[PDB]
């Protein structure tokens, strides 16, 4: 049923880049690109919440061929043009500084991807993943907690739920539940897909709530910069109330370490009603309603 490993690294699908467009607006920090690939000529199918592998060219410092890196699929199963012909990724160029070994260091696969030109051939594997799947139930509530390119699987959910062309293509999934995205980025220019997220909220104000945590522009009640964990604490009681519904699913995606502050906030909320969140959470994970994908 769920497609998985239609292509493997020993014999990857050779897709072609259609487009590579910037998602960070001027005045933003770093580079994050929306890259769409042509899947025609192969049989790669996928669903929302999954990832694919990309194998970059070249060898590592020991002369060994580079291995795949996994990237969350940014598009629904139908692709951005709703034609079942493409797949998209949302890729941040990894950059960081050493203890002054050279200067700035640039990630191999992400630099390759963010600078890739239309027409180029790319080695793709997958899809992979069954832990970030969206429920078929159109009355489900969906909480989405995303930092940075943790937005990526959330885009697949929200596009499937709310894009006109998706609704026309998916007669079986006409979303009427409530979805709430809490999205943490450093600046307004860094709000990936800002325009479309805000278009969705304006069209569906009773079915989609959009909350930002913008660290360089906002401060929490303690005076520190605003992070997603702060917004979760701010809305902890409300989020807990929603989580108690048997049909509510929560999705967490982004940097490993974002989970700690989220659990602390929800633990304080749940404790007010005599519930130990860590235990309730274990039951949710077992039931397939607590979805985490961080690294
Ligand atoms: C399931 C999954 C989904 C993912 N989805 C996405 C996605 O949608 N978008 C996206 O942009 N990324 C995503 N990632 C991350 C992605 O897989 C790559 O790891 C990332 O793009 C960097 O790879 P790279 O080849 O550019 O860097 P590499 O050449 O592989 O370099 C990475 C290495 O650099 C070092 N390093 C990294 N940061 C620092 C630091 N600050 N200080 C010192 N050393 C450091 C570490 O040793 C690390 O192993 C995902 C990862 C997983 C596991
Ligand atoms: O510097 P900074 O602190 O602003 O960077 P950050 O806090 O946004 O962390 C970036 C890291 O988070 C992880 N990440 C981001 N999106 C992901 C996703 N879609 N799936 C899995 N892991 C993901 C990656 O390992 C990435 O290198």
């Amino acid at each position: 049923d769920v497609p998985v490993n239609l292509y493997r690294p020993n014999a990857p699908f050779i897709g072609k880049v259609i487009s590579n467009e910037p998602l960070v607006k001027e005045g933003g920090i770093g580079i994050v690109q929306h890259i769409k690939f042509d899947l025609t000529g192969g049989n790669l199918k996928y669903i929302e919440g999954q990832s694919i592998g990309i194998i970059p060219p070249g060898v590592d410092k020991n002369g060994k061929p580079e291995k795949l890196r996994l990237y969350s699929i940014a598009s629904t199963r139908h692709g951005d043009d709703v034609d079942d012909k493409t797949i998209s990724l949302c890729v941040r160029q990894l950059e960081y500084k050493h203890p002054e070994s050279g200067e700035t260091v640039y990630g191999v696969c992400s630099t390759y991807l963010t600078h890739i030109e239309p027409g180029s051939e790319v080695k793709i594997t997958g899809p992979v993943g069954k832990e970030m799947l969206l429920p078929d139930d159109p009355e489900a509530n969906v909480i989405m907690l995303a930092g940075g390119t943790g937005i990526t699987p959330m885009r697949t959910y929200l596009w499937r739920m709310f894009k006109d062309a998706e609704r026309a293509a998916n007669p079986e999934y006409q979303f009427k539940g409530f979805s709430w995205l809490v999205f943490g980025v450093p600046t307004t220019p860094n709000i990936l897909y800002k325009e479309e997220l805000e278009e969705i909220q304006q069209k569906y104000p009773d079915n989609f709530r959009l909350t930002y945590a913008i660290s360089r522009e906002q401060k929490n009640p303690q005076g520190g910069r605003m992070y997603i964990q702060d917004r979760v604490a701010e809305h902890a009681d409300e989020l807990w109330q929603l989580i108690k519904n048997q049909k509510t699913h929560t999705y967490i995606c982004g940097p490993r370490g974002m989970e700690e502050g989220i659990d602390a906030a929800l633990s304080a909320a749940a404790a007010k009603e005599g519930v130990t969140w860590s235990d309730y959470q274990k039951d949710l994970k077992k039931a397939g309603r607590w979805h985490v994908e961080t690294s």
